[PDB]
């Protein structure tokens, strides 16, 4: 077992049991390891969560590399699409904004939150066909992050489906010598 | 001597203050000046007095919002979205409203009081629209409000409402580009 593939396990944890319920105990029967070895490969619960933060950042830019570019407004559309219906919801998804409440309340993970963070906006910004309002990656991030809590809280239908009629309808704005955003 | 009111707010700084998880009778007992026996008999129990707590919370949600002064136009709606963004204060426990929505989302009772919530904001917001706004603007609105503020919460610089209105300009500016300038007043 590698330190890659206890960092996922252990993703797995703190989605089911949550931040305040995270343990070194927990983590070791998920992956199949110790609670001995894990304090000598992590030491503590708080550096596994930031080495897992650490991990989820390197994660992000990752993924939002590898997603085709298309051409103009109607690529942006399509790039926005593909990082919106990424997120699951076939398990509890309002486990994450314990996990987000919980990460801003230690400063390191708060750091890692900050970056996490950036790393859509900037994802966004760099999308961003010519002509675009100053500051669109912005109050694009604004709708995905808002119209998700607002699903999380009163779900109606697919996440993916609520969030993207939005997007669609501030990308019209943004664009409107476009035809529209299906 | 303290009436179920005033132990609804006393109990709402103890929430505020200790969250959820944390909040108990004993506390909100001593905040208010009442025995918890005095408690348990008006209102059973912790569980009850949150329910309790956010059934008002819809009601002064709805009131707050019917009370905002009544503009025209898009102006007006700017003017509408300024105040609500202002009331938010960054330093009388905000973080805690995060754990408070997540709380909230666990237990049925207090989701579908959430749930109303939310609908009042929304609708509060729907209320103000000027005819010719586009369908939906409501929840488009209610998004940017609603995520500006978490990635401020998250990635904090400068003021939360100058934060969040700065994108509440651009996207009105977009809405409405008859309109000449959204500014701050
Ligand atoms: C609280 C609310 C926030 O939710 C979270 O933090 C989730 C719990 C994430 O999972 C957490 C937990 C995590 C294990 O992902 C499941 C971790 O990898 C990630 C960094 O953050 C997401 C699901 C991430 O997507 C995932 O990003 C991964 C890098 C790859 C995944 N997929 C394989 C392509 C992809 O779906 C994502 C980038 O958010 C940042 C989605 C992106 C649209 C946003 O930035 C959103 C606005 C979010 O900030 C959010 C809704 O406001
Ligand atoms: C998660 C993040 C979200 O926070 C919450 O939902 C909290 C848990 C709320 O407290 C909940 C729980 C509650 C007990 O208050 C702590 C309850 O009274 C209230 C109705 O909703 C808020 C703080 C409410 O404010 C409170 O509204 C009251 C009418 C008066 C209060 N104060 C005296 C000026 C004021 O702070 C408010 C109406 O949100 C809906 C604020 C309004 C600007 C919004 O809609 C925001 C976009 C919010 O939705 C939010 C930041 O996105």
């Amino acid at each position: 077992k590698s330190d890659d593939e206890v960092l996922e396990a252990a993703t797995v944890v703190l989605k089911r049991c949550g931040p305040i319920e995270f343990t070194l105990s927990g983590v070791a029967k998920e992956v199949g390891l110790s609670r001995a070895a894990l304090i000598q490969r992590f030491t503590n619960r708080d550096t596994l969560l930031v080495r897992m933060m650490e991990r989820g950042v390197e994660q992000v830019r990752h993924y939002l590399n590898a997603i085709p570019i298309g051409a103009g407004p109607q690529g942006l559309w399509e790039f926005l699409q593909v990082l919106v219906r990424s997120m699951n919801t076939r398990n509890d998804f309002s486990v994450n904004y314990l996990i987000s409440w919980y990460e801003l309340q230690v400063p390191e993970l708060r750091t890692l939150a900050i970056q996490t963070n950036r790393a859509v906006v900037e994802g966004i910004r760099n999308r961003l066909p010519p002509g675009a309002p100053a500051a669109a990656e912005l109050l694009l991030h604004s709708v995905i992050t808002g119209a998700t809590m607002q699903w999380a809280v009163d779900p109606d239908g697919e996440l993916a489906d609520h969030v993207l009629a939005q997007i669609a309808a501030i990308l019209c704005l943004m664009f409107p010598e476009q035809d529209d955003f299906q």
